[PDB]
C-alpha cells in the first residue's frame, strides 16, 4: 500500500473537496484557530486511519508518551504526515505554506482519571493531531481552545488570559482529526473522569514562514 | 448600626448609580448570567465589606474551633452563618433586594429552603460544573487568592440542568465558556438556574479563598415548587 | 376545519418535539432573542401555512381594492386580519400557544392593545431599528425574496428602549449584529421588547415579501401598563 | 517640520507603547481584523493629524472622492503614510511584514443623507484609515465589519454572509485612526441619517507578502 497514498488521497481529497469547501474552512481556521475532520468532513480514507492507529497501538506498547524518533521509525506516518497532496491541500485551508520541518512527532496516551495535558502554546504554527482513540464525551478528554492569543514566556497569564477570552471546546471521537493553529491558540486536553478511558492522540508539528523566519532571527520578527 | 445599615445602602445606591446605569447592568445580566460588583461598580461600601469579611472570618474561625473540639475545605452551614445580626442584615436588607430587582428585572423572594439559604467555604489547600435549583446566587468573594492561583468562576450561560441527563461535558461542546477573575472584597450575581458554573480550582496550597454565598428564589421557583 | 385546528397542531407538535428539543430552543430563545421554525423545525404543518399564505394574500389583494377604491409597502390592520376565521384560530391556538410557552419558559398572554394584535405587511418596491412595547412576537414569513434581495430580519439581543434616549447606533456600537435568513414558509418567535430588531431594507424591486404579525403579551407587559 | 516626521512618531511610540501593549494590539487585529487608534490610544501625535486634516480639505476643496494620484500630491501625507518608524511599529500588530506598494490612496468625503460605502472586500491585505473628520454617532458613519471572510468574486454572497456571521460596529470620532485586515474583513460604512452630516475619510492602502504572491501568480495561491 506503500507510495501510492499520494494518489490515494488526491482522488479522496479531489472527489470530496470544492476549492469554495476548502475557502470556508480557511475561514473558519482564521476565526477559530482549529478545524475538526470527523466523520462528515473526511480528510483522510478510513481505511489508512485504521492503519495509522494500527501503528500506534504498537508503538504504544513500548511507549505514556512516544517520543518523536520512536514515532518516526514507522514508515505509514511519515508517508501520510509528510504526503505533499495533504500538505498542498491543507494550505489551502492555511492560505501559507506549510512547512514539514525538532520535535516532529508525539503519541499521547491517557488512561487514568484527572489525566490532561495542561494548558499551553506551541513554538510552531501548526499542530495537525489524529484523535485515533477517544472516550465518550461525558469520560473528558474534549481539547479547548482559546484563539488569538499568543505565548509570553516571561510571563504568560494563563488565568488572566481566560478571564479577557472565551474558551471554545470541541469533542472528539475515534477516528477525528483536526488542524490547530498551535502558537495563537491556547490549548488543552479535558482531563478525564474516569480510569479506564483510553485516549490516543498522535501530534503532528508543522512550521510556517514565521517560524522559520523566528528560528533566523532568533527573534519573535 | 441596625436599621443603619438600610441608610447606608440606600444613600450609597442613590449617591453611584443612575437609572441608564442599572439597565446597563440587566442587558449584562440577561446576556451572560453574571454582573460582577467590583472596586469600579462597588454596590456595598468598603465598610461594611470589611465587616462583613470580619464576621465570615469569625465564623469560620468558631466552626473550625466546635468542630475540633467534636471530630478532633471547611464550610459553615446555614443555620450558623444565620446567627450573624450583621450578615443577615446586609443579605435581607429591603433596600439591597430592591436595587438588584432593577438588575434580574424581576421580584426577588429572598427565601429558599431553609437548609441553603446561607453558605460560607473557606479553602486553604488545592482540591465542580454545576446548576442550582434557584434563580439567584448573590456572591461575596471576601478572599481571593492571585488569579494565578485559580479561583476565578466560570460560567455558561442559557443552558439549563437535566437532571434526568445533566450533560455537562456535551453542553461545553456546544457553548462557549466565561471567565471572571475575582479580588478579595469583590460580589456578584449570578442567574445560578440556567448559569452552569463552577469554581476554578485552586492549584497551589495556602492560596486562601473565603466566599459567603446566599441563594434567592425568583417566581419561577416558588411555582416549580408548587407544580 | 374548526376545532380540527387544534387536533391537528397537538398531533403534529407530539409527533415532532421531545422535552430536549424544546429546551434547547428555549436556551437558544433566551441567549438570542430568536428561534426559527424552518423546513427542519416546522411548528405548523406546512398545509396549514399555505393556507395561511392564502388568507393573507387575500386580505392583502381586498385591502388593496378597497383603497384604491375610496383614495384612487400596503399593511392590513389588525381589526382586518382579525376578521380572518383561519389566522384567528391558528394564532390564538390554545394548542400553540401553550407549546410556545416552553421555548418562553413563562405565560403567553395572546392579549395587547386591540390596534396591534395583528399585522399583514406586503412589500413590492425597493424601501428601521426598534424594540416593540411587548415581550413576543410570533411572524410568519409567509412570502420572501432571496436572500440576496434583502428582506432578512436582524437581531441585537439583550437590550432595552430608553423612550427619553434610544440611542440605536451607540447600542450597534457597544453590541454585535446577528442576522437570519427567511425563505418562504419559515415562522418565528422574537422577544421583542429586548432584541432591537429590523428588517433589512429590499434592494430591487419586484422582490415581494409579505409578513404576518402577531404580537403577544408577557406578565412583564401587563405589570408595566399598570403601572 | 518635513523630514523630522520620523523622530517626531520614533519618539511619540516609544514614550507610549511597551512590546506587550503592542502583542496585546496583535491579539485584537487577528481576532477582529481591526484595531482603532482613538484618544485612549494614539499613533500619531495630535499636530500631524490636525496638519493632515488640513491637507485633506484642501484636496476636497478640489475632488465627493479625491482620486488616489491626486492625493499622493500631498507631501505630508505621503511622508506620514510612507513613514518606515510607522510602518514598522504597525508590522508589529499585523505580526507580518507591510509592503507600502495602484490606487495607494483615496479620500472619500459623504455629507448627503443615505451616504454609505457599501459592503465589500479589498484586493490589498490592509487598510489604514485616517478619520480626520465624524459626525456624531447618531448621525451615522459609523465602520461595520464582518472578520474572518474572504471575496469570492464569482459570487460573493454579501447577504448569506451575514446570515452566517455576527456584525462589528465601531464608531469613530474626528481623528480616530485606525487599521483594518481589509481583505477578510468584510466592512462598510453605515449610511449618513442627516443631510450635513460631514464625514471625512483618508484611506491607505498596503499590500503583504500574500498581495505580492497573488501578483506573481495570478491566483489566490
Amino acid at each position: 500500500d506503500v507510495h501510492e497514498i499520494d494518489e490515494t488521497l488526491e482522488k479522496f481529497l479531489a472527489e470530496n473537496y470544492t476549492p469554495e469547501r476548502v475557502q470556508q474552512l480557511a475561514d473558519r481556521f482564521q476565526r477559530t484557530g482549529f478545524v475538526k475532520f470527523d466523520s462528515h468532513m473526511r480528510i483522510v480514507p478510513e481505511e489508512l486511519i485504521t492503519a495509522v492507529r494500527a501503528e500506534a497501538d504498537r508503538l504504544v506498547r513500548e511507549h505514556s508518551v512516544v517520543k518523536s524518533q520512536d514515532v518516526e521509525q514507522s514508515d505509514l506516518i511519515r508517508a501520510v504526515t509528510r504526503s505533499e497532496v495533504l500538505l498542498t491541500f491543507l494550505a489551502g485551508i492555511t492560505r501559507e505554506r506549510i512547512i514539514p520541518e525538532d520535535e516532529r512527532y508525539l503519541i499521547t496516551h491517557q488512561e487514568f482519571a484527572s489525566d490532561t495535558h495542561g494548558w499551553h502554546w506551541d513554538d510552531y504554527s501548526f499542530a495537525f493531531n489524529w484523535a485515533l482513540r477517544m472516550p465518550p464525551i461525558a469520560s473528558g478528554g474534549m481539547v479547548q481552545a482559546v484563539p488569538h492569543t499568543h505565548w509570553d514566556k516571561n510571563a504568560p497569564r494563563i488565568n488572566e488570559t481566560l478571564c479577557e477570552r472565551q474558551i471554545d471546546t470541541y469533542g472528539l471521537v475515534s477516528g477525528d482529526l483536526y488542524l490547530l493553529r498551535s502558537d495563537t491558540t491556547m490549548h488543552r486536553t479535558v482531563p478525564l473522569t474516569e480510569d479506564g478511558a483510553v485516549r490516543t492522540m498522535l501530534v503532528v508539528s508543522w512550521s510556517a514562514e514565521r517560524d522559520l523566519g523566528k528560528v533566523l532571527t532568533g527573534n519573535d520578527r
